[PDB]
């Protein structure tokens, strides 16, 4: 378990990209993460949320979303969140996508210099996904953690960008 | 399971590179993906389709195909699709190629800033390949998913390129 | 087991970023690493210590922390330390994060040309974490090793930067 | 199994780098790949063949070989082939080298924009190597596949370089 | 088993970086590699040897060592050797470090365009390390192989740098 921390992040602009596989799990997740964002003061209008078919699209989509925000409510995002739900199938498809999407996101992060919250679940059974999405009774929705983290990192990124230590 | 979406993508130019190992599986896949492309309004003439011997050639081939479209019916592709079929052999050849082709494609994607649909199957038995290719009675051809995704991502890439969020 | 070596590093400026998951393990670790830093003559004021929620944030945070020190007590850090504690859960989350955070740090290191001490534990049970953190009576705290290493590498980085061999 | 295709590639210049571990397997392989090259019209003088001690040297060697051809019978190679034979030992040495050599080659390929045929065997037993090298009576020599692929890709690379689609 | 080859490499300048974990294994290794270097005509004064605490430091240290030699007995090294000894512990620490150090070295190699001999042992038991270090009676020291390879690659690098094929 982690240690909770709520930051201002009211001057933050967050970008979220979620995949659409396993939507019944994606929604609960997205809901929780968006919730905590507002809960932290992020303005509803400063939260961009786009989707893609699968997790594989996550990294490319996040890279481009940010890319767009730069060409420009307005202003390059201060933090990004990638939400996806991978579940083991009968083949190794699961593992090859999980590993690449993982490194992919880690890259976009370091490449871009902008925090990309890892909101991707790499589960083995449906129930595990549900449990991590808060779907099950008294189960902790990790989305909340991700929104919370997005804000913290967004704030931190700014300070670093300001040369503050 | 995912949640498809049909987008316009009639102003899209899609590039497809498929390997030739396990052609009886490649064809059904390619067929389905090309089908859904047209089904989305992609003009037959705006769908380029080239092949390579194995999956290892997929990433290099995709990188160069796009590269070519840039030097130029005409205009850099808006989305790319890599189709390959890896099946476990007796050695670790399967895993070393799958992992590299996977990262390879993920890279070309991020490098190029152009979505590259992951149409590569990493299966353990022939039947699994067939099932994923729609070959087996009342099975689902994933190719359809890939064509569908190619369009969506192509459209999305354009908007991002336009700084739209 | 390694061979101990204490260097001057009194003219060193060290940056430390630690995650907050498993704080009861993080603290003992951080404590030991900071201890050995001072023990080597690093001035208390030349030791910057910031935190992040999870290990995933480690690489991005380290990259940016250093980045900031460059824009500028003052002067780009001579060495960095990433402290995190991953513990196997019920899913593959553990492994996908460990592998990416690992490569992520290795990258920031080579990218930046600045040593980033790998103070991340990839454990299977709570006790293992405690044992590596010196928590368990008469056990060895690896944090000490990391602080010690941070100094050595910091010193070495400088010489290399000076073209000395 | 793949689908055979013989291309011209008489105007091609191919570079081959093979390791020397397990030479009794390397030779049969190299022989077959060189054979099919000529068989496709590649001029004997346009086939450069150098060696290195182990597979680890493969990627660096291929990168530099091509690099050299650029500084310049003459003309940067149109395709490269890396031949190596890894066999599981008692330790994890096998896997750590196979994975790095694999990504290494995939990188040189994408980096360089030149196809690098993956002629590396990642086997578990001597016999498997022999079988893949055509050594074991009636077994298939994969080298033939690699030479064949080198030509196709070489030809294709040229067209892409010409902006042809 | 590999095929032996002794080259001149008397005009070579070799840089060696070894970790200090498991020194009783590192020393025998380093000894053997340095031995074969001299045995090949490398001048004692042209062999630089620095150390680092663990294997994780290997890639960064090698990258910087070379880096230094460039700013400049004198002259950028023609080949580099990384010596480290990883042994499975109770946790996954072993695997996460081995995989990153491996890719790290492979990268410095391709990045730098200078061969970096992989003198890192990824063993499961102390005895395996000893056996690979020639320690056990009548056991073959791999260090000899590495020194030998360093020379060959150094010589080859030069020729490639000279555009020779
Ligand atoms: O297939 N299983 C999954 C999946 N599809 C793979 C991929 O994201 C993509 O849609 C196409 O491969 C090519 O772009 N995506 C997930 O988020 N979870 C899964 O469990
Ligand atoms: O070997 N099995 C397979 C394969 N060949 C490997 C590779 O693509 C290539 O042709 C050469 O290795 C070197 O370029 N390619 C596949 O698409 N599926 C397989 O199941
Ligand atoms: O989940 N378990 C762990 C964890 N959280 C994962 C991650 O670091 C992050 O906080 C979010 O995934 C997205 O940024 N972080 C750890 O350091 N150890 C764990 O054992
Ligand atoms: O060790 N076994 C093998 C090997 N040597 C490892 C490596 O390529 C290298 O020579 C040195 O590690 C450092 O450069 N190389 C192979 O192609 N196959 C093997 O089965
Ligand atoms: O821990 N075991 C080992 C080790 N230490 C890990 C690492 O190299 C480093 O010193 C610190 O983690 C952070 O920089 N280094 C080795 O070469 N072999 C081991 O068997």
């Amino acid at each position: 378990g982690p240690t909770p921390q709520q930051h201002d992040g009211s001057a933050l602009r967050i970008g979220i990209v979620h995949a659409r596989w396993n939507e019944t799990i994606i929604e609960p997740l997205l809901a929780g993460t968006k919730a905590k964002l507002l809960a932290c003061g992020v303005k509803e209008s400063n939260i961009v949320v786009q989707s893609v078919p699968g997790s594989w699209e996550l990294p490319i989509a996040v890279q481009r979303l940010y890319s767009a925000s730069q060409l420009q409510s307005t202003g390059p995002f201060d933090a990004l969140i990638a939400i996806g739900v991978l579940i083991k199938g009968e083949t190794m498809h699961f593992e090859y996508i999980a590993d690449s999407v993982s490194h992919g996101l880690m890259r976009v992060q370091l490449d871009t210099g902008v925090p990309v919250i890892f909101g991707v679940l790499t589960v083995l059974t449906d129930d595990q996904a549900k449990a991590r999405a808060g779907v099950i009774e008294g189960s902790h929705n990790h989305g909340e953690d991700w929104g919370l983290a997005a804000v913290e990192m967004g704030v931190r990124r700014r300070d670093w960008a300001a040369g503050k230590t």
